[PDB]
RNA sequence: GGGCCAGGUAGCUCAGUUGGUAGAGCACUGGACUGAAAAUCCAGGUGUCGGCGGUUCGAUUCCGCCCCUGGCCCACC
């Protein structure tokens, strides 16, 4: 229908951005933009109209938002930067040829697609490439961008991309750039499942070490990393019902090295959950005891003791260590699995000493 | 429209962690009191401590998804 209205209007819109490259890329999305020459927010306001719903207009950005079932769309005007602007001058300003593209709404050329610098190539080479040599200058968060990308859909820079990212990062632009953007785009990052090899690209490149204050990067950590990523494919294998955030497990493992200090202040920038700052100030110190205890552990019951009380996190960084991995393990698929019948729990029965009683009787059946 | 921090406790205004049997100040019923009423006295409702599942012998608490309010945030690719 928004081709039809379109029509009406006298108006062209297009889908537009990383939209075009998901649906080339097959996956499917329920956010979706568009790019309108003339007024978007008429086209935003009548479609909404038609089909029954609220809509949420920005008429000093130019832009409208509306979500019509599973879909959210968002209608922009469009732009020459960051006289009506043609469609071709509202792609040029963007970062990438891959998210450059356009797909045609209006209703004579539905179904074509419009690539002015030969994203489609790129998308076909697998090739993350820059439209302009002053691209990173502009937004330097697109840097962390690219290299996001580069991580997620296994891509490659080009060379010119390449040269032009590691001038901008020399020219050290990444900390000019407006903190909350670089934060939100790491947020970003480790939401990816292909995440760790956007750090094995963060590593490359070195941005984590203009971002983070007092970052380094040796072998230790990497490996941590590693056997962090068996240990959740491993984990989101047998027990994927009780999967977690990963990606802010290999954020603890960067900031293991680090002082406490520069750590909390990173977590309270990045807008950390709780548990995750739970599971950051409990290893930084009780880690090391926790590991002793563990190791003493001859008994069932005080393995018990010293696990269940402690989150799912806890327990994957337990993993890490060798000794323990089948100890966990044991813990996870086995050291917990029991329950009572009526008569003997009633008995049971026959304040906190049923409870002590409880663990008693568990610890009685364990070793 | 996406993050998070909080805040969510009575009718209003607010505290509460090693999971273990809940509180304040003013309105509410009932009776003693009165010609009626109020003050005041005795007491006692002050409540599925957001909604719904799960773990647990047991969840206001541990975790997951949603409901509401407020603020910080990005708000493009």
């Amino acid at each position: 229908m928004v081709g039809q209205i379109a029509k009406e209007m006298g108006l062209r819109a297009y889908i537009v951005g990383g939209v075009v490259r998901d649906i080339l890329l097959g996956k499917e999305v329920w956010d979706v933009d568009f790019v309108v020459e003339g007024n978007a927010i008429e086209l935003a306001k009548e479609l909404a109209r038609r089909h029954g719903v609220n809509v949420h207009p920005f008429p000093e950005f130019g832009t409208a938002h509306l979500k019509i079932g599973k879909l959210k769309l968002e209608f922009a005007t469009a732009r020459r930067e960051t006289e009506p602007a043609s469609l071709k001058e509202d792609l040029i300003r963007r970062d990438f040829t891959i998210n450059a593209m356009a797909i045609s709404v209006n209703l004579e050329d539905y179904g074509t697609l419009i690539d002015y610098f030969g994203g489609l190539r790129d998308l076909k080479d697998k090739v993350i490439r820059v439209l302009h040599p002053v691209s990173f200058i502009e937004d330097p968060v697109r840097i962390l961008r690219a290299l996001r990308f580069a991580g997620r859909l296994n891509f490659k820079l080009s060379r010119s991309t390449e040269k032009l990212l590691k001038q901008a990062v020399n020219l050290g632009l990444l900390k000019e750039a407006p903190r909350g953007r670089l934060i939100n785009e790491i947020k970003l990052a480790l939401r990816e499942d292909r995440f760790l090899e956007i750090l094995e690209l963060y590593r490359k490149y070195r941005v984590l070490e203009e971002i983070i204050e007092g970052f380094q990067w040796n072998e230790k950590v990497l490996q941590k990393l590693y056997a962090l990523r068996k240990v959740v494919d491993w984990h989101a294998l047998e027990f994927s019902e009780e999967r977690i955030d990963y990606g802010w497990l290999y954020l603890l493992i960067l900031i293991s090295n680090l002082d406490y200090e520069r750590g909390k202040h990173f977590l309270e920038e990045m807008s950390a959950p709780s548990w995750v700052r739970e599971t950051y100030k409990f290893m930084k110190f009780k880690l090391g005891s926790l590991k002793e205890e563990l190791k003493k552990a001859k008994e069932n019951y005080e393995v018990y003791r010293l696990l269940k009380p402690l989150h799912t996190s806890v327990l994957l960084l337990l993993m890490l260590e060798e000794e323990l991995k089948e100890k966990i393990k044991l813990y996870l698929e086995k050291l917990r699995k029991v329950k009572l019948p009526k008569e003997k729990i009633e008995e049971l029965k026959k304040g906190k000493e049923l409870g002590e009683r409880i663990e008693e009787l568990k610890r009685e059946i364990m070793n």
